[PDB]
């Protein structure tokens, strides 16, 4: 009943994956392998110890020079920057997390099933539109085991989304912009140096970096309902994890902020519970860090001008939060698999 | 003989509260080409030797070129310009009547209502000029830029509003002008400020309390509500927030408004080149280059509009994306606001 | 067998304090009152979420307007800024936390045993020279229930006195000095404004800001063979919590690295376990948050220099690891009353 | 005539790898007052684009006060001065012959070697100076107001040693040269550099793959060893570590020697104020005033010594507090090492 799993890329997300995957109570997931550059001593030691996550509680261990175990589960480490050189036929790899950032499309993504994989499941969004894109309390329930490549969209749409099916489902979305004021990533650089982007280019713990986001239009894959009607910017600040999605939207219904926090507590309380969260307390970015569900409503700063013009403001652990709807989505494959 | 030549006369000015406003009056007065205010007296507790320190070592402005020394016990000197260190928590001790001030620089965050800016009047100047969103409601408000026309002399005490008030409200008066706000919502992520603690720590705003270089810290702001004090057409059609952010200077206004004349990003642009080349140079600016936060800091305008953020959803939403250095622009303004009362004086 | 313990100044130390005799799995220690202002909902809010410590697991909660519960304790708060007018003799409180860092001479500390408390621990250097001093690890055996008034020394002091002492045993000191990089305090400026010293008046998260020490000196109190020996300073650099003091020494018997290090470890493994740890991996600053020891050797960076100078550098969580020694000492205190 | 007036005549020089210390060496240079160097190409990955912008804009250094453009495809303008920018990964490729470049700034961090550097020559240049440590020990290593005058026109590949070298060489130098050193360590508190992670990420060493901007991060130094390579009396005598901090600019070197002649901390300071009088001037500099990092941002010497911190114990251990801007300074050592090539052209 368990489905071995691959990670193709321990980076943040990929080592994120582990420890979230690691902390499940029941799970039908079986991680077999990691393919990676740096090998056993960079992926035991960056498992261990994060910056942001803090220490990994579970025993890492270097087994040998292409094993590590972890809580003495052992894991194939492979390294090979080249997906088509992957022994999955081998080892039997029935799902690939591709946390790369480099293999999104069906020809990148789809060697892996070349090499033997069955599915690869893309943490970020995909470049090709024949990829379904899936975000776990939105439109999971749409996916069908026949899907050989799927994506979990990017951390913003899956912050985005749940919050904004409440709206629609509510009061009915007329047209709307968001600003993500967001944590930096490892796409930007420490001091000004090369970018193909010339504002990423700059020093990221200096500034206020604005940047583009694909979220608020990727929002329409997973909710029909929202085509053409969102746009938005992002906004980079020198903070490590966390981020706050700053929503704008004209709506159908009249409403005003009592009635919009109550539509958020009752998804929140019922088929949304686990994914959106309706904070009443008045914190700040660090206390959601690590936290489980995708969003936080922060329910005092919820604004309503003319009636119709709605603002909210959702938090959401961009590393943490995404990673665990990233083993959501993975489980949901398991338990459709045929 | 036949004539004198004309003799526009300085006004004589305190600044009290020698903190990143005060101190950044001070440079941006001192860098003036022209100027009808003489700056003659300073009120730090910390007497000369901070005085001294704080205005030539600065870690957001970096060494001030000019030579600061300590006079004596009770001046220091600005390029040769002595400067009397007043050290009183009570403005109605200090020695205004015997200096003869006409001006007064309220920079403190304190005296802010007219019983404690009135203080300064008691204690002998003339008028007063709050560094910030005044208390009483009866207290005249002024952006340059937008109103500054209307200030009189006749008003005794007068506020230069909030820095996040100083961007909003000049791009806000072109957007009214040219297609008209139904309403509007904004949030501010700005820069940390000396109100927020460096780790949690008592404040009594919980938020304010934690440590400002690592959180994104939400906080209230009056800031959208205030530009209806500057333009009247805007009473309660604006409302927003803040998020503090961990950086020490530099914010940017993001505007979401609903507008009755439909129109598109490259029409919203040119309305605000329009007045960038026109009536509002020097306090309104459109920046084309693809810049970030630090390109901005020591900016003199209030505001400069990130072109290429510009944006229209659905005809008649236009959101809009406005750099501002919070301290060093804003600053500017309020020498460009003391100076007006020179040149209105009496 | 218990004590009653009273908290004065519910600041960084006054809140690590808490949440370090809360998580004791056995304690003679109980905390009835907090001394403080901005009153139950600055306490119960700030003891709840903190930005290094992380959110407190337990239950915390305001039960009225001068008492919070921690998972059902009651605590009761007080909000005197003058210590006079303590309710110490109603409330039978046996020893009181002094951790506002503003009384630390025995007319300032003596204050709260005239307002019933029979003993205060300053969690700061006392000022004066008639307060004994003590450093877990190091001369904690001295201490006697005789002494109404006692300090538990500076972070810093607490971080050297433990590896300091070792060498001298092993080596002995003829002279050395210190520089401890020190992540910012509540002393510092957030942005540039007025102090009594004119570094530290500089803004806090942007700077590396030197500052004095007394922690070189103050070691000869708990170690008096280490009298004039030591000198050192501070560099204050943008990091909330953890520290690294790095230690140059000559010593009189000639040595070299690992037998420096071998000398760490045996105290660590025995007579100074708990308090003195040797780390072998090659961390960083972060991975120290949260460590309950007051010293970690850092073994491969001791060096040797011609025979007889040796340079060690020890990290702290100058935070945590110290509020573990005022709450050792302070059961000390418990363990000894008579 | 009668005579010519003396000309000193410019070397032709050309920029490979446009980051911190290229761009900052761009920046002195055009700075001088007086120069023997004319920069007539730049090679940049990024072509005029980003060699514009990035030379334009600086999250350290601020914004530049030069005219710059892109004049085509292939030049920018700095002040109306063109500068060729070329593309290639590959020094073997590099136009040199056809430029007629005389000597190269080697800022890549990459052809620190004989046969790296040296390809450089191969393509037409005829001299090369590394901005760091070279990987071959027969490179001679340079540091002004240390032993540039060794320095020989036979040289065809130089070193300008590390950035935290040349703070500890020059007042090494001094205590070396008036009390004998007998050994001694060192730690620098070192802003962190782009060799760093922003966050948890691959690196070849453990500790550098950590974020930097979050922790203090410990990292090997060969400075200290390396002062030897300047200082040959310095054999074996010094070691060290680094301690990476999150600052972006400015680092402090925290010495501790053991001396031969028993002294005390003004004699100390007093050596290194003879220094900065005389024959350092403009390289090592003595600090009276209490500053901090950011305030010797963008200064032009080597080494600050912080005169408050000197300490000495029991007679012959001296410690020594030194601050240097590891970007602005350094690269102000790599011009005037260029300069020094020039002076002494063929
Ligand atoms: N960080 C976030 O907040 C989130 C990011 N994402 C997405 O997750 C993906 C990764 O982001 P993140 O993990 O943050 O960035 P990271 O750089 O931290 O992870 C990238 C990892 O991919 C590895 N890698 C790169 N190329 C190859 C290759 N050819 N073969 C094998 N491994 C390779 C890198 O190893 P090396 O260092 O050796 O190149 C690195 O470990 C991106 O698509 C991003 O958009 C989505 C949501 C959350
Ligand atoms: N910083 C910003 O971005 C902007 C702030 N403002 C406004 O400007 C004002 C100051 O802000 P800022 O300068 O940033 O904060 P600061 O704290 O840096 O300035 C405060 C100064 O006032 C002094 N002060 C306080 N109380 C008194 C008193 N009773 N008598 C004399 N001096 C006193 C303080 O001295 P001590 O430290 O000795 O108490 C300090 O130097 C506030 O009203 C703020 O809202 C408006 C626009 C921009
Ligand atoms: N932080 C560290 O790393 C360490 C610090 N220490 C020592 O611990 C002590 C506190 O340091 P820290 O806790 O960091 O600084 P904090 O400012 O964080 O703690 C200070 C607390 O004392 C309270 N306080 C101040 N005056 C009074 C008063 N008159 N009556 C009652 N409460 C008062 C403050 O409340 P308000 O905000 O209302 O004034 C604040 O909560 C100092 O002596 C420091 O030297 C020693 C080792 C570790
Ligand atoms: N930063 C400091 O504090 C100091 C550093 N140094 C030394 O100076 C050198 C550069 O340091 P820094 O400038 O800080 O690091 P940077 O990365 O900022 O400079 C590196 C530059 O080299 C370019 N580059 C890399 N490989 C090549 C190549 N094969 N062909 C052409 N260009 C290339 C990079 O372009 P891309 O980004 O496109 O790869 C980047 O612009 C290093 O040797 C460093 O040790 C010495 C003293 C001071």
């Amino acid at each position: 009943k368990k489905i071995r799993v691959a990670i193709n890329g321990f980076g943040r997300i990929g080592r994120n994956f582990l420890r979230c995957w690691h902390g499940r109570q029941n799970t039908l997931l079986d991680v077999v392998a990691i393919n990676d550059s740096g090998g056993v001593k960079q992926a035991s030691h960056l498992l261990k110890y994060d910056s942001t996550l803090g220490t990994f509680a579970a025993d890492v261990k270097i087994v040998d020079d292409s094993h590590i175990s972890v809580d003495g589960k052992q894991i194939k480490i492979v390294s090979s920057r080249d997906p088509l050189q992957l022994p999955w036929k081998e080892m039997n790899i029935d799902l690939v997390i591709e946390g790369t950032g480099v293999f999104i499309d069906k020809v990148g993504a789809g060697k892996h099933i070349q090499a033997g994989a069955s599915k690869v499941l893309i943490t970020a969004p995909a470049k090709d539109k024949d990829i379904p894109t899936f975000v776990v309390g939105v439109n999971e329930g749409d996916y069908k085991h026949e899907y050989p490549i799927i994506s979990n969209a990017s951390c913003t749409t899956n912050c985005l989304a749940p919050f904004v099916k409440v709206l629609e489902q509510k009061f009915g979305i007329v047209k709307g912009t968001m600003t993500t004021t967001h944590s930096y990533t490892g796409d930007q650089r420490l001091l000004d140096a090369s970018h193909r982007d010339l504002r990423r280019a700059r020093a990221a713990a200096l500034n206020i970096v604005p940047t583009t986001t694909g979220a608020a239009k990727a929002v329409s894959l997973v909710l029909p309902s929202l085509k053409g009607k969102l746009n938005g910017i992002a906004l980079r600040v020198p903070t490590p994890t966390v981020s706050v999605v700053d929503l704008v939207v004209q709506v159908e219904k009249k409403t005003f902020a009592e009635e919009v926090n109550a539509a958020f507590r009752e998804a929140a309380n019922g088929p949304m519970k686990g994914v959106l969260h309706v904070e009443d307390a008045p914190l700040v970015s660090i206390d959601f860090k690590c936290t489980d569900q995708s969003t936080s409503i922060d329910a005092s700063l919820t604004m309503v001008m003319g009636d119709d013009m709605v603002k909210v403001v959702a938090w959401y652990d961009n590393e943490w939060g995404y990673s665990q709807r990233v083993v959501d989505l993975a489980e949901v494959t398991a338990k459709k698999w045929v």
